[PDB]
């Protein structure tokens, strides 16, 4: 992978999507509908400019189905990422802001094609900070694609809240299979934002299991309980996750 | 040295069939994907060569419209690795299949098909042998371009060894056709190749139906005398699509639009109908 910059003039940024991770996110024409990530400043700060950098070089390394597919970048006018443009929403917006009910088959195999993104990422030595359901994303409402997308406590690991590793993702993904087995957030009955911190970080606080639904399969809940474990060096390794979810799933097609 | 696949990580699978070169499987390697690898315990300077010619061009792609090169092998034999598509080719869809899209969807796969093919073009990539065998449907519903069939190769003793690029004649250019001097291909040839796919998806069928003997098809079309019967077209068939198509089976090479042109207007067909 060598020479991946755009040059300018190319692109034509159309409307305005959004904030993202850094700079704002629009949706742009180049050979087709893509997305631009740009970050509107005259001249970018050593951090901006570091950022940039990293999650670009990050971005090239990545060629796989349920990764968001970097495309490009542009640095001459001002610092802009490309990837595909997908349609669709994403996870969280399908769980806690719609009314969308899934089939059971659906959220497994959107559990398996995350548990393959993050696989492939653990397989780069990629750690994957901030994953949630709002950094998930339904391509045409069929494919996920994992993506650094612009709260996110509720995710967050024990050794976190006190220094990220890949068990904090395995976390991570555990929670995200909470949320598509149950369809909610782990701690609604909890108001207080800061005792929810403090009381997972302290190790009181975990999410309650019965809230998964009676057609969930039983070696699905047992994975995700494996990998909700507060200890750090007790969660499987994301090859194991993807092989227990795949040889779940394989017996149901 | 980069986007080496290391030894062992992938499970081949169940043979799918036979690729440009080797054998392709379906393999897992954090997921399904496609393995196309050289059945040789030693690779010939060929071999190798056509293998890293290969390599080199699939590394300069990231496009939807473009199959997604995952990575190679080298250590137990020359692979390459790609996505794992579900769905079937373009060509299956339509002639082996007979499966009645939507205009929508056709208007669609041929936006889709422009859209990878400029990207290709873009890259200074000149795509030889564009057909619908070659432009696969994943889910049906997204196009994948990608290289799946066999090149024309002469037998040393008399007529073909292979014959797959004679069977990609119907969608030769004129002069492609003539002269087969060194690199008769451009950029044109492709926007023609493309022509012929927008006539298969606009009338539903072959240019050539009632011609059989592929002789008559080359010395006929590379004289001049013969083109594609437009009158084939559905009634509810887009006016400009017809137009483009006709330019883009223009018979002078020099007559024909670019890709650029040939995007934007089949972009603009198809925000008129949503
Ligand atoms: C609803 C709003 N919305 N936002 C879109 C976007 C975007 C992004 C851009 C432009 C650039 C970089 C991103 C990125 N970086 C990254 C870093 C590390 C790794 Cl491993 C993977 C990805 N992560 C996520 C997203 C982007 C988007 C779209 N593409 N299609 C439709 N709606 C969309
Ligand atoms: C018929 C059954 N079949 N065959 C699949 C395959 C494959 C390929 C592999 C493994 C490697 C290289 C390829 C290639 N090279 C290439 C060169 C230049 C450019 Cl620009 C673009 C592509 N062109 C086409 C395909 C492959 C396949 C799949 N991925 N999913 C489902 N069914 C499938």
């Amino acid at each position: 992978s060598d020479d991946w910059e755009i040059p300018d003039g190319q692109i034509t940024v159309g409307q305005r999507i959004g904030s993202g991770s850094f700079g704002t996110v629009y949706k742009g024409k180049w050979h087709g509908d893509v997305a631009v990530k740009m970050l509107n400043v005259t001249a970018p700060t050593p951090q901006q400019l570091q950022a940039f950098k990293n999650e670009v070089g990050v971005l090239r390394k990545t060629r796989h189905v349920n990764i968001l597919l970097f495309m490009g970048y542009s640095t001459k006018p001002q610092l802009a990422i490309v990837t595909q443009w997908c349609e669709g929403s994403s996870l969280y917006h399908h769980l806690h802001a719609s009314e969308t009910k899934f089939e059971m088959k659906k959220l497994i195999d959107i559990a398996r094609q995350t548990a393959r993104g993050m696989d492939y990422l653990h397989a780069k030595s990629i750690i994957h900070r901030d994953l949630k359901s709002n950094n998930i994303f339904l391509h045409e409402d069929n494919t996920v694609k994992i993506g650094d997308f612009g709260g996110s406590i509720l995710w967050m690991a024990p050794e976190v809240i006190r220094p990220y590793s890949f068990q904090s993702d395995v976390y991570a993904f555990g929670i995200v299979l909470y949320e598509l087995m149950t369809g909610q957030l782990p701690y609604s009955n909890i108001n207080n934002r800061d005792q929810i911190i403090e009381m997972v970080g302290r190790g009181s606080l975990s999410p309650d299991l019965s809230k998964v639904r009676s057609n969930c399969p039983k070696r699905m809940k047992r994975l995700m309980a494996e990998c909700l474990k507060k200890k750090r060096d007790e969660r499987p390794s994301f090859p194991r996750i993807l092989a227990e979810i795949e040889e779940l799933a394989r017996e149901l097609s």
